[PDB]
This record gives C-alpha cells, sequence and structure tokens, in this order.
C-alpha cells in the first residue's frame, strides 16, 4: 500500500541512484570536469576572498566614513549571521530552483553589493551591503560541492574533490595579496579629487569583487546538474549535458570519442499574481524538504552530522578570526612600545627642511623661536607648550593633542577639529585655511596595519603548499579514518590555541598548521557530500554550513564580549567538546 | 654432532620464529597491545625529555651550578657520552636479564639520579649525576622497541613501531612547554627554614623526572614478554602471560579461546657468599652478552649488520642539527631581537628638573652625573660601566635585574636595595655604604645567554608542530609503499619553497625545524621498523643498543668535528 509504495520508490532511487553513477563511470574522467573543476574553484576562490576580507581587513574602516570602535564587532556579527542565512536559503532553494540557477543567482547578489560597497559613503550602507554580500558568498560552497559531486564518478568523487580546497587557499593568497599591495601603498590607490574619490578601502573592496565576476563569467558556459534535470523530470536536457560531458572529456583521451552510438542510445533509452506564490510554494517545498531531514530515515544521522560539524567549528574559527585577531593585537602592542620623543628642537635660526615623523615632546619649551619646515605625522603632543612656532603648508597627520597649548601659534591645513582639541588652555587658538569637513586623514591608523597585511599574504601564501603537501597525503588513509584525523587535528589545533603568547611563532605555527586543518575540513566535507541523497544533499549540505557558521559567529559573540582576560575558555569549550565528540559521534555509515 | 647441531639450530629458527608469530596473530589485538603502547610510550616520554633538556637547556644554565668555561660547552658532550654508554649496557643486558627486568632497573636509575641531580650542588657532582642518569635513559628505547616489537605480529608491527614516535615527541613537548613555564618565573619554588635560595631550574629538572616516575609506577602490572621466557628455557610462566592476555583482550573482540589456550600449553614441546654470587652472575651474564654481541658481527649477520651500521651513520645529521644547529640560530635571533628591541641610553638626566621617570635597561656609559641629586627616583636594570654618580641619596627604592661590572659610585648610599658585592666582580667598592639596606642576594643564570628568556617558547612550538607534520608524514611513509622517495622529494620541494617564502620574520627557521624535523624523524621511525624486524628477538635488543650508541657516536663525533672545522 502506501508504505510498501514508498519502500519500492526509494528502492527505484536507489535503482536510479545505481544507474546514474552507471552514466558518469561511463563518461570517464577528461577536458569537461578538470574545466568545471576550475570553474567551481574560481566560485570557491571567490568566497575565499570575502572571507579572508571579513575576517582580516575590518579593522583599516576607521579612517573613513567614522567608524566607532564598538561597532566593529557588530559588523562582523552581523555578517556572519548573513552567510549564515545566505548559505541557509540558498542551499534549501537549489534542490527545487537548480544548482547552477542558485549559484549564479548567489554570485550575482555577492558581486553587485560588493561592488555597491565599493562605491558608498555612510557606514550605514557599507553595513548594508557587506551583510547582503554575506548572503551571496555564504550560498557558494553548499551549491559548489553538492553541484561538484554529481559530476564525477565513486572513484574520483572523493580524491578530485579533496583538491577544492586549494582554491580556497588561494583565494584567500589572492585577497590578502590585494590588501598588501594596496591598503598600505600610496603608489598604488589615489584620490581622484573633484570629479569622485578614491581612497586604499575602496580599491582594494573593489578589486577583491574581481574574483566573483570572473566566477559568474565563467560559470555560465557549464551546463546545469544532470541529476537535477533527471530528479525533476527534465530527460532532454539530461541528454544534451551527458552528451556534451562525454564528447569533451573523450576528444582529447578515450577511444570511443570515434562512435558513441550505442550509449547515447542507452542514455537516452533511461507582481505578486504569481511572484508571490511562487516564492510561497518554495517555501513550501524548502520548509517540506528541512522538516523530512529529521524524518524516521535520517532521525539520528543528521544529528551526527551536526555533532561531527560541531567537531570542526574550532578550527575554522581559530584560523578565520582567531589567527588574524592575535597578530592585530600583536603588532597593537608592538606599535604601542614603540616610541619616539623629541625634548626640543632648538637651532640657530636655521631653517630645518628634513622630514620628520612621529614627533612627541613631553614638557618641552620653546625661547620663542619661529622654526619652519616642521613636520607633523603621527604627532601626540602632551603638557608642551608653542610660542610662534606656525609654519606654513604644514601637513598634519594622526594629530591628537590634549593638554597642551599653542598661544600665538596658527596652522594651516591641519586634520585639529572641535573634539580633537578640548580640556586644554587655548588663547586665539584660530586656524586659517583649515580643512575643516569630513574626516579623511591620510595615514590615519589606516596604513598601521602594514605588518598585519604583510604577515597574513606570507602566512596563506605558506598556506598554501603546505595545503598541497597535506591535501594530496589525506587521500592515502581509508575513508573511515579520515574524520578520525580530522577530530585529531581539531584537537592539536586547540591545544595550540590554549598557548597564544607571540607573533612570530605563531606565525610560524598557525601557517604550518593551516595545511593540515584545510586538507582536513575538506575529508568532512566529502564525508557529507556522499551520505545525504541527492534530492536533498544542497539543504542538508547548507543546514550543516549554516550551523557552523552560526558556531562560529556565537565563538565571535562570546569572545567580543569578553576580550582580553578570558580568551582560552572556548578553546577548553572546544577540547572537551572534541574529546566528548571523538567516542560516539564516529558510527557514521 | 657440532656441525649438525648448529645447522639443526640454525633451521628451527625459522621454525621457532614461525611458531611465536603464529602464537601473537592467534592470541589477539586490541587491549593488551594499547594498553602496552601506551605505558612504553610513557616510558620513551623520559628520553625524550631528556634529551631535550641536555639537548637545549643544559648547555646554557651554567652560573648558579658553578661550572667552569671549558665544562660549559664540555656538558652535552659528557652527557652524551653517558647516554652512550647507557644505551649500549642495557641494550646489551636486556638480551639475558630480561624484557621488563632491564626496563625498570634503567628507568629507576633515570628518576632516583635526576632526582639527586634536581638536590645536588657542585659543578663535579651533578656532571656526575647527569651521567649516570643518561646512562639510565640511554637504554630505553632500544628495551621499549624490542619488548613492544615482542608482543606483536608481523604485518601489524608498523602501525605501532611508527606511533611510538608519538609519546616521543610528546615527551619534546612535556619538557619544552614546562621547561618555558617554570625557567622564567621564580615563585614556584617558594621554602622556607634555608637560606640558600637556588634559582627554579631545580624545580625544573625535579619535575622532568616525573615521567619516569609514572613509567615505573605503571610498568608493574604489564608482564615480561614470553618470548624471552621461551627463548631462556621455561615455559609455565610464558603460557601463564599468553593466556592472561588473551582473557584480558577477550572483551574486545570475538576470540575462541576454549581450544586456543589449548596449544599455548604445549607449543613449547616443539620449541626447546650472597655478594659472591652476585659478583659471578654479573661476570657470567657480560661474558654473555659479549658473547651475544660477537655473535651480530659473524658472518650469520655480517652483511646486513654493516649495512645497518652505514645507514645509522647516515642517518644522524639529522638528530645533530636538531640538537645543536639549530638552537644556535635560535638563540642568535632571540638575541639580536632583544637588542632590536631595546635602545642606547648614553644618558637623559637634566639639571634642575624633576627627573623621576623610570629607565629600563640602563647601559649608560660615560654619562656621569655631575652632582645630580634626585628624590624618589626609581632604577631598574642597573649596569653602569665606570661611570660615577654623585650625592644618589635614594630610600624605600627595589631594584631587580641589576649587573655590575667596573662600578664605583661617590657618596652614594642605597638603601632597601639590590645591591650587592656578588655583581662587583672586577669592581671598584667605592662609597658602597649598605647599612639600613635590605638583602640584595642577587639572581644568576639568565647573566649567561640573556637572549634565552622565551626561547623555550620557540623551542616547545616547534616541538608541538613536529606532530601536525608527524601524523601526516607517518600515514604518507606507511601507506604509500614504493612511492616514498618521490613523495618525500615533493614535499621536501614545497617545504623549501615554503620557508622561502617566509621572508617576513624569523619565523622560517621554526618553521624549517618543525617541517624539517617531521621527515626527519617519520625516517628515524622507518630505520627501526627496519632494524627491529631484520635481527632475531635473542640478538635484537643487543644490535639496536649497539647501533644506538654508534648514532651518539657519530653525533658527539659530528658536533666537535663541526666545532673544529667552523670557526
Ligand atoms: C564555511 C565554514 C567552513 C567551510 C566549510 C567548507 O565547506 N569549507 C571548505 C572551503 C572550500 C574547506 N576549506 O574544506 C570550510
Ligand atoms: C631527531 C631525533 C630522532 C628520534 C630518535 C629516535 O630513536 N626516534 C624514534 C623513537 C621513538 C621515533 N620518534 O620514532 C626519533
Amino acid at each position: 500500500p502506501g508504505g510498501r509504495g514508498e519502500a519500492q520508490r526509494r528502492k527505484e532511487r536507489e535503482e536510479l541512484a545505481q544507474q546514474y553513477e552507471a552514466i558518469l563511470r561511463e563518461c570517464g574522467h577528461g577536458r569537461f570536469q578538470w574545466t568545471l573543476y576550475f570553474v567551481l574553484g574560481l566560485a570557491l576562490m571567490a568566497d575565499g576572498v570575502e572571507v579572508f576580507v571579513v575576517g582580516f581587513v575590518l579593522p583599516s574602516a576607521e579612517k573613513d566614513m567614522c567608524l566607532s570602535d564598538s561597532n566593529k564587532g557588530m559588523l562582523g556579527l552581523i555578517v556572519y549571521l548573513g552567510m549564515m542565512v545566505g548559505a541557509f536559503l540558498w542551499g534549501g532553494l537549489a534542490d527545487r530552483l537548480g544548482r547552477r540557477q542558485c549559484l549564479l543567482i548567489s554570485l550575482s547578489v555577492n558581486s553587485v553589493f560588493a561592488f555597491f560597497s565599493s562605491f558608498v559613503q555612510g557606514y550605514g550602507t557599507f553595513l548594508f551591503c557587506r551583510l547582503l554580500s554575506g548572503v551571496g558568498i555564504g550560498g557558494s560552497i553548499p551549491i559548489v560541492f553538492s553541484y561538484f559531486s554529481e559530476f564525477l564518478a565513486q572513484e574520483k568523487r572523493g580524491e578530485h574533490l579533496s583538491w577544492l580546497c586549494m582554491f580556497w587557499m588561494i583565494g584567500g593568497v589572492y585577497a590578502a595579496a590585494m590588501a598588501w599591495a594596496i591598503i598600505p601603498h600610496y603608489g598604488w590607490s589615489f584620490q581622484m579629487g573633484s570629479a569622485y574619490q578614491f581612497h586604499s578601502w575602496r580599491v582594494f573592496v573593489l578589486v577583491c569583487a574581481f574574483p566573483s565576476v570572473f566566477a559568474i563569467g565563467a560559470l555560465t558556459t557549464q551546463p546545469e546538474s544532470p541529476r537535477f534535470f533527471l530528479e525533476n523530470g527534465k530527460h532532454d536536457e539530461a541528454w544534451m549535458v551527458l552528451k556534451q560531458v562525454h564528447d569533451t572529456n573523450m576528444r582529447a583521451k578515450g577511444h570511443p570519442e570515434r562512435v558513441f552510438s550505442v550509449t547515447h542510445i542507452k542514455t537516452i533509452h533511461q507582481w505578486y499574481q504569481r511572484w508571490g506564490v511562487r516564492a510561497l510554494s518554495l517555501g513550501g517545498q524548502v520548509w517540506g524538504n528541512f522538516l523530512s531531514c529529521f524524518g524516521p530515515e535520517y532521525r539520528r544521522i543528521t544529528l551526527m552530522m551536526m555533532g561531527v560539524w560541531f567537531t570542526m567549528s574550532f578550527s575554522y574559527y581559530g584560523l578565520t578570526v582567531w589567527f588574524p585577531d592575535m597578530i592585530r593585537h600583536l603588532q597593537a602592542v608592538d606599535y604601542a612600545s614603540r616610541t619616539k620623543v623629541f625634548p626640543g628642537e632648538r637651532v640657530e635660526h636655521v631653517t630645518f627642511n628634513f622630514t620628520l615623523e612621529n614627533q612627541i615632546h613631553r614638557g618641552g619649551q620653546y625661547f620663542n623661536d619661529k622654526f619652519i619646515g616642521l613636520r607633523l605625522k603621527s604627532v601626540s603632543f602632551e603638557d608642551s607648550l608653542f610660542e610662534e612656532c606656525y609654519f606654513e603648508d604644514v601637513t598634519s597627520s594622526n594629530t591628537f593633542f590634549r593638554n597642551c597649548t599653542f598661544i600665538n601659534t596658527v596652522f594651516y591645513n591641519t586634520d585639529l577639529f572641535e573634539y580633537k582639541f578640548v580640556n586644554s588652555r587655548l588663547i586665539n587658538s584660530t586656524f586659517l585655511h583649515n580643512k575643516e569637513g569630513c574626516p579623511l586623514d591620510v595615514t590615519g591608523t589606516g596604513e598601521g596595519a602594514y605588518m598585519v597585511y604583510f604577515v597574513s599574504f606570507l602566512g596563506t601564501l605558506a598556506v598554501l603548499p603546505g595545503n598541497i603537501v597535506s591535501a594530496l597525503l589525506m587521500d592515502k588513509i581509508g575513508r573511515l579514518r579520515m574524520l578520525a584525523g580530522s577530530s585529531v587535528m581539531s584537537c592539536v589545533s586547540c591545544f595550540f590555541l590554549s598557548f597564544g603568547n607571540s607573533e612570530s611563532a605563531m606565525i610560524a605555527l598557525l601557517c604550518l598548521f593551516g595545511g593540515v586543518s584545510i586538507a582536513s575540513w575538506n575529508a568532512l566535507d566529502v564525508l557529507t557530500v556522499e551520505l545525504y541523497p541527492s534530492d536533498k544533499r544542497t539543504t542538508a549540505f547548507g543546514f550543516l554550513n549554516a550551523l557552523c557558521k552560526l558556531a562560529a559567529v556565537l565563538g565571535i559573540s562570546i569572545f567580543t564580549s569578553f576580550v582580553g582576560i578570558t580568551k582560552a575558555a572556548p578553546i577548553l569549550f572546544a577540547s572537551a567538546a572534541l574529546a566528548l565528540g571523538s567516542s560516539l559521534a564516529l558510527k557514521l555509515p
């Protein structure tokens, strides 16, 4: 009856899955599948570029648009919730709208909103644009892995999906290289002037938007996954795509290129008035799929998969957010440690045309001597007085004056504002030709992370070959122990993250550990891909990735709620969870 | 007959080996084997901590222990000589005393004399105490490999003899981390009733001995390997041990012990004054051990023994590197980092000003105070050389990390300060008034190699990061088979371009250490697994310990010849 009807139904589902796998291994493995791998790797490169941007290059935005210190955590948190909701929504949509269609829509949204963020001024608009780029990038992996799976035979599935993390890593490397090239240096970016405004921040975002636009440009050529066509009652285009597959694979290598007759013979043998209605129907289909993800068939497998994904989330956070946060903190303490105090600049009426930086005066006194050529770069005076020391066309940078006076001294073209100069004595302290207005200070602490960007660049670049080694190596272990190796990797990652106290040592160790961590993530990704049915592969993958992102953003929330004094408690929680989940959460079919 | 008898013994060697490997294959695996692996790995943890101590920590700290100029460099060489003779002696002795007995006595020597070294004063006595500690610990790796391999089947040896490296590096990590935790800190050794204030590295040496104590306390449950019992010529105890381990391991899997226990009874049927007594025992055992070792150089094993000695020479420059080469560059990098971090302080004093600011790392030279007097001024890290201070009256001022040389004062009275004549070596005692002053016993050790304060941290991360590059390397060279050379070459080329890509800071040396120690020690494990399978158990431990002693000699002579050539 109904129960036996469903029994024969999923029996035929298994039969057709076997038949599709037979068709796939009949087509082969050649140029077409590697071209598709390169295109989906461009997509993963875009995803990695946005991950790097959000996790690494957030602290450079207070030089513009008046970014407050308390709202950086809010920006990161809301972008991670954007990635979460995007991953969940696009994963749910793909299995009832298309793997290529949803991937194209997500990449178009990401590219358009990244471009818009590159051309917005107010902080609110930039935050909104990054939030809506979050959904576009979060929708990538659940519709890249689960869409490249159906184009690969069983024997080559795990081996060739294990190499998709290399493109994520090279995307991180590309983003770091652009950051190092154009954010610090003023020779690569310049202000247009009257026609437009261009700081190194905008050019950085605009150039980081490029991998996404190339991915969407190259994604058009590849066709929709045949399995989706087969499941959605669409037969002719399935024949078309499979014919494209074997011909492209077999033109280079494969004797049957001469004639495909018998095999293709077997292949053919096998506006709210409607927009609102279709949106509601799509929502109903996605809700049905998500609810059936917790049915009697997958009541326990999905739960164990959740546990194994939670196992991984405490290394993804450490590599993506914890590492650059720690590097930034260490660079901050280093730049606080470095000092340059000038007691005075007394000279016998000799002009000083030389340029100096980091001038700080502590109780310095001037005997009413006029000095020409003084430079104010990274200058933070304290308890200092000036006597007729005015200079024409003086350049001001990082001017933070407090408890200091400038009696009978007038400066031109300075970044000083009313709020910058408070609680200090002043008489006739009026500055002419002042550049008052929107704060656009050059070298205004946005150039203070040059070493941070260089460290991130070389760390990721060196992770890349270690990642090559680890990815080439992990495929040797049997599939029953790749996730055990993942748990071991996470345990070692946490056992280090409980020990973070140095700069160069942390660079080297987190770099040589990025290889094993990233090579080990794809083992879990492959395990998630193979197990779930092709109808529910993308929902389940997106749902588990959404819980990985939820764990990451909850770690971010606690870390930003209590920072500095308490950092290692989440790592203790991580190690305890790893120990608890390595005992009985490895009985996965 | 003689010739017929020796021919029969040689031809029955294969039969007895087949019988014992069949017994091992039929006994089971999963509980006893893993508990044995854990206990013997915790015993190898002691060798790891000892080798780390002697390599990285021991040669530097000499000031508190009252060592001489040449002894400060000779200490490591002498400790390696002691570990040499210890490895040779215990490897030879383990083939006549037994498996567990020699391991127990070797770890007991390690524990007792490490404690005695932690509680000793005087350079010669400490030198001899660490010599005997090295003697005790040298024969800990050959005995552990032999005793552990006598409990595993022919195919199953690799997947445990490869993972003993896990505990070796766990020991390295523990020793390095614990050194980094204790060596800088001073309050871990708070004790009352004694005037002597020893440095905190005494507690470090004391806590390095705890792995040996834990191994001794855990080795009592594990019985001696039955293969030694069979080779000696006694059966009942061997059958006891075999049946007990089978009963212990029956819980893990399904083993039909009903008939398997029967054949272990008769497997041997086909496989055949008090101090004066102790002296006779000792001389007889020494002669028998010498003859047993001389049998290895006999033509029955000549070619393989010579090839093995050759590969032990070849596979030892990695040990030399990881022991002496990389610590030199690491400590030089740390020292130059500290030098760059500090700045020159020729003198910042100003007349008739409230110069109450605190200055760190006072390295003033020629900046004599011109009758400068200040009140409530704090001085830290005071180090003056031929500098005369006039009218410097400070009361209730605390100083630390102050060392003097060629120092002098003019009308300077110090109260509650750390200044003392202990650091006044080759310095004038002019105006050294110390009335109404707190005791100023200065610190030591850190004066020798001042840049080695957090070198233990970079060593700890090196030894820790060897692991993530260690499991992967072990699987790579354990599974692929005949493509190991190509895989290793590719990984080394990638690591070399990795190292060149590190052109930002002094992280390239840590990365090189980690990613080359991983491959080096994977290759070491390959060599060990190769050594254990070839030699028979009667001549296994003695041969492997002799090879280990030869490796120690290669390392010592290498450091000596590079000292002669370099510089
Ligand atoms: C986004 C949260 C972790 C992601 C999950 C996922 O699928 N990841 C891939 C990226 C190609 C990997 N590095 O294996 C890491
Ligand atoms: C660089 C030092 C190499 C050591 C020497 C040695 O004997 N090693 C074995 C035995 C546990 C290993 N870790 O496999 C590694």
